[PDB]
């Protein structure tokens, strides 16, 4: 399928959830995108402006798309594979309460998983695998990607 045929990519975020501090959502999301520059040849650039390739969304139940959300639980959080207008764009549902720990659901983590979709990936059938369909918290002070992640992007990039 699809992927960014650049090597400079930019994110905005739409808006904030009032579930954590704005410093809090800023640093989560650019570690999650660090996680995977880390492994590609991709660099990520927040721009808080204009057009960006890559638009971080929090937005609960009907959202303007196709991909309604559920309420608390269930679905997490969708994202749009590479491609213009929606295309790379990452939606967090805001009726989960998001966090920097291992209450509630790390938006880091979920971030890390999301942006996976955003750059071109499908799930993973591995459990170990941070495209694993299924959201388990690990320690997000000592994460790593999976052998199965690095594989999968890195046959996508560099
Ligand atoms: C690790 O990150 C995630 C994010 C979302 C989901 S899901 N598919 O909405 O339950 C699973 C894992
Ligand atoms: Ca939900
Ligand atoms: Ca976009
Ligand atoms: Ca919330
Ligand atoms: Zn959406
Ligand atoms: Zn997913």
């Amino acid at each position: 399928g699809p992927v960014w045929r650049k090597h400079y990519i930019t994110y905005r975020i739409n808006n904030y959830t009032p579930d954590m501090n704005r410093e809090d959502v800023d640093y989560a999301i650019r570690k999650a995108f660090q996680v995977w520059s880390n492994v590609t040849p991709l660099k990520f650039s927040k721009i808080n402006t204009g057009m960006a390739d890559i638009l971080v969304v929090f937005a609960r139940g009907a959202h303007g798309d196709d991909h309604a959300f559920d309420g608390k639980g269930g679905i997490l959080a969708h994202a749009f594979g590479p491609g213009s207008g929606i295309g790379g764009d990452a939606h967090f549902d805001e009726d989960e309460f998001w966090t920097t720990h291992s209450g509630g659901t790390n938006l880091f983590l979920t971030a890390v998983h999301e942006i996976g979709h955003s750059l071109g990936l499908g799930h993973s059938s591995d459990p170990k695998a941070v495209m694993f369909p299924t959201y388990k918290y690990v320690d997000i002070n000592t994460f790593r990607l999976s052998a199965d992640d690095i594989r999968g992007i890195q046959s996508l990039y560099g």
